[PDB]
């Protein structure tokens, strides 16, 4: 009679989930407030999410996930309105300054982790909630949740319309008003969280490509255009997302994703104008911006919110899980938003079934969930505050950028070399694995990594109390990275002069060769390998 | 500063008309209560709306709009997501029973109309939107309109949000909750409309092909997939779409729309089932129809309305104007509603522009449209009631079938020859002659064809009221078709024989031909 489970949000995390549970027999009810199609935010994809995607895809068994882990994927399988991401693009902007071409970063995506995209969520979310009900999944779309009752057989989801639906467990896949948050006051008030921004975003028509609107010397142009990627337009607290859907030959979305992050202490709210007039307000003070976005026109009304970071006490109870993006969030920037998610579905999806099976629902079970949500939201909290912090002064940003793009290197190879020896042997063990590990919610958690990445957080932290200068701490971090032995020297992460890190088969065998002979054991582990095996993985 | 038009609802003919406007200079605001993208019902094309796209498109300078008038240019432009429509197929079915396949129609679109599509048309619409904005097309999204105010310099519409748009000119291109058609009291209560018909409709996921499920003899086989086309279950007072999004190689749309029209004369309404029990009790009935649909699941909230068909007094007035489907509507049979949209827009841009241009808003410039929106409205309404009656008589059926499809190639040319001419010569003057046809409304505005239209319809409602039987209705029908010389003999019309109506190259080739030395001047004008 009840549900096996029901899901409160049927974006990409309770569809997943959905379709998981739903493949394997269980009973599903999806709610949402909404209906689909509907717009939602998180377009950009990253390296990790794309092998975690690949990887809950192989260990469940639903194939619908792996075809959101590759451009060429998401083309054949979901529609044609999604855009490329080849590369990340940073671009440091001041008042009234044409930018300084020595004041960019690019990291252009190597092949190994795979294609990454712009996703138009509205497509995407469509994609597997058609799936989930496929699989057997039961929805109720237009469904606003007044209530949320616990007893010792389960848990009663009372409607506005006046009906329930009863069920043995509760997933909240929501978002800042999760309703299961409210019930049971999980939201820590004040917040943890040190990063601090709010946000104004659209989708505009008519975007230009920054590629053709700036005086950049020939030597200073980028490897690969900045418009074929995710474009960060950085300048004094806060920064601005260009994200296209048209950015590959024959694309037929005209559309861009594009908004700004403020830090709200420092750009205070502005209620007498209108979330486009503020918008407009901060592309009017940099020439290079307001020449991209000239003819650039919104489509959709306008979102402008308050500080948007929060946090939670708990992510997991009796009969209940607060799935990531219902947990907690920090901020647009790196895209780690779905990375997260899908890192939760993973740990989560086989201990929910297990306990379903058992009929046991002791907190217990679910003790890595709570460790892991916790974790990810605290490492994700650091390294946006870190950037925010050092948004200030290109010299010590250029540390935090080759911190943070070369462990994204290291840390998807660790997740596709235990995926890849999953699959050679049949042993879900090389998977399991991932879990023991010291640092849960650090993208790449080594303990060298862990120590570089945490005097990063000591100087950024100290430069934003005023205990040391911008200066004083990029001298100290670019001496670190200069004395490093493990920052992919071939890929040019420990030469602070390379801007535009571009991954090229010859640079990755030379990676290869290089970690053979290193002295650092988690280097030879994960990185070693002959010519012939980096040209096969290539293949 | 005032816009010049103010036009409520962003879908197809709202955002069609803005572009239009928007891209010769004028100053536009499109409102809506809704915000893209949304689901519209709406999905199947036919050769009129492709041609009249086209022509719209190359007549106003909006190439957009052109890519709504191909499969392919639908797939290149718009996006992947919409399925291909190669034919109309008809299958009828009584409860209990296998489909009769001598008891089948396909009406295989020919190449010249050119290649109809199902849209999509979240996709459709999302398109036309962003063109309209680019064009220049001012927006506001979850607007809702409370008040509607005209005065000698134009009109104020009043917002919930307490906000106000001022303009010189309206355009209601909402649905049947209109706000113009409700401030203003323009609705016919009752409505002066014979066809009767409720809805219930949804999209699905695993909808299988028609072709899998039936057990038809090979020589009764239709020479393309009903899977290919827009299918038609049929059956007494009532019928069934089946549109796939998914019907071609490689297609990324896995949904397929279901809905079915009951007369609710016949069918009364059932607030004992739920819009999804009352769909599948249908389902139920054909056994045929019940295994195609065995694993489809819904992926949306059912929608089930009352009777759907509504008409207007009034379309047009000082300064505003009432848009196809925000004046009336007559039932999804035969996808008339995006023609019906098309035709309007053709007839008011011209007009609409003209008279901002002059600053003159005088009724009489609009006196045509107000003739075509009524005489489609007419002519609809008659198509589908003489069809509904049908379905109780296969042979009166078919008679029925072929009447209407052979207006397709004859209309279809009409529209195509005007459009080539105003092409070559660069004179609006051959597209402007459009509207001056006889029988404002009509898809084959011709006298041989209005008469024979006229005696279908006689016959029809005289078969309704019980005065004429069905069987005599048949015969005297199959007896004017064997007996006519415009029925496109080559293609097998004039032949209540041929159920499959195939337009090969080979038999086009012989309509040119047989039209050449025809006595008929409308059949040489057209076809030769
Ligand atoms: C501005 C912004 C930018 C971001 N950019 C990125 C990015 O570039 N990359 C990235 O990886 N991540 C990004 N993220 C994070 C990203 O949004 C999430 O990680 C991702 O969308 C996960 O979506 P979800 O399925 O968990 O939930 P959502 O997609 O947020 O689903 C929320 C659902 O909750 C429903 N709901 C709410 N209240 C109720 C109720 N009472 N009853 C019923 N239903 C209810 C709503 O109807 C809605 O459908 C961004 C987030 C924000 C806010
Ligand atoms: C069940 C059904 C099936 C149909 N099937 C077909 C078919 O197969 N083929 C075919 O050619 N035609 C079909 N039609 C007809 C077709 O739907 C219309 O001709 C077509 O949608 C016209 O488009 P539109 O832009 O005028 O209106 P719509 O597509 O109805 O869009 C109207 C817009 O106005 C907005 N709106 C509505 N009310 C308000 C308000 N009060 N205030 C503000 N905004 C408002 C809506 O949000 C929406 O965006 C069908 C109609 C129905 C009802
Ligand atoms: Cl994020
Ligand atoms: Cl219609």
């Amino acid at each position: 009679r009840p549900y096996d489970v029901v899901i409160i949000g049927s974006g990409l995390s309770g569809t997943m989930l959905g379709s998981i549970l739903a493949k394997h027999g269980f009973r599903i009810m999806l709610l949402d407030g909404a209906h689909h199609p509907r717009f939602a935010v998180g377009e950009s994809t990253i390296g990790q999410t794309l092998v975690v995607l690949r990887l809950i895809s192989d260990r469940y068994g639903v194939p619908e996930i792996a075809n959101l882990a590759s451009f060429q994927d998401v083309l054949a399988n979901v529609s044609s309105s999604h855009g490329q991401k080849s590369n990340f693009g940073f671009m440091f902007h001041r008042d009234g300054e044409e930018p300084d071409p020595n004041e960019t970063s690019q990291f252009r995506i190597p092949s190994i982790v795979g294609n990454a995209a712009h996703f138009f969520r509205q497509d995407t979310d469509s994609y597997m909630f058609h799936a989930a009900v496929r699989y057997g999944c039961d929805a109720r779309q237009y469904y606003r949740v007044e209530n949320i009752e616990f007893d010792d057989g389960g848990v009663t989801v009372s409607g506005a319309d006046g009906s329930t639906v009863r069920a043995r467990y509760l997933v909240d896949a929501s978002g800042f008003r999760s309703p299961l948050a409210r019930q049971l006051g999980l939201r820590e008030e004040p917040s943890r969280l040190k990063h601090h921004a709010r946000s104004i975003f659209t989708h505009m028509v008519g975007v230009d490509a920054i590629d053709d609107h700036v005086d950049t010397p020939a030597e200073l142009r980028p490897p690969v255009p900045w418009n074929d990627g995710t474009m960060h337009h950085i300048f004094e607290r806060g920064w601005m997302w260009i994200i296209p859907f048209n950015n590959h030959p024959g694309a037929t979305n005209p559309l861009c994703s594009v908004g700004i992050q403020l830090d709200e202490r420092r750009y205070p709210a502005r209620p007498d104008l209108t979330p486009e007039e503020e918008f407009w307000s901060h592309v009017d003070r940099f020439p290079a911006v307001q020449r991209q976005l000239k003819g650039a026109r919104s489509v959709r009304e306008w979102v402008r919110t308050d500080r948007m970071q929060y946090s939670s006490s708990r992510t997991v109870g009796e009969r209940w899980c607060l799935m990531s993006h219902a947990a907690g969030f920090i901020d647009p920037l790196f895209s780690r938003g779905l990375s997260n998610t899908c890192e939760i579905i993973n740990a989560l999806s086989w201990r929910l079934m297990a306990a379903l099976r058992e009929d046991d629902f002791a907190v217990e079970r679910f003790a890595y969930v709570e460790e892991l949500e916790q974790g990810l939201l605290d490492w994700n909290d650091k390294l946006v505050n870190n950037s925010f912090i050092s948004f200030s002064h290109y010299p010590l940003w250029n540390s935090v950028f080759r911190i943070w793009a070369s462990a994204s290197v290291i840390g998807g190879k660790r997740i596709l070399n235990a995926l890849t020896r999953t699959k050679e042997t049949g042993d879900d063990s090389h998977c399991q694995a991932l879990d023991d590990n010291p640092y849960p919610g650090l993208w790449c958690p080594l303990d060298f990594y862990k120590e570089a990445f945490d005097e990063l957080t000591e100087l950024c932290e100290a430069v934003d109390a005023g205990h040391t200068t911008a200066e004083e701490a990029a001298r100290v971090l670019e001496q670190r990275v200069r004395e490093s032995d493990w920052m992919l020297p071939a890929l040019g992460f420990n030469d602070p002069d390379t801007h535009h890190i571009n991954p090229t088969a010859d640079k990755m065998i030379r990676i290869a060769e290089w970690a053979t002979g290193h002295h650092r054991p988690e280097i030879r582990e994960l990185l070693a390998a002959s010519a012939e095996e980096v040209r096969a993985a290539m293949r």
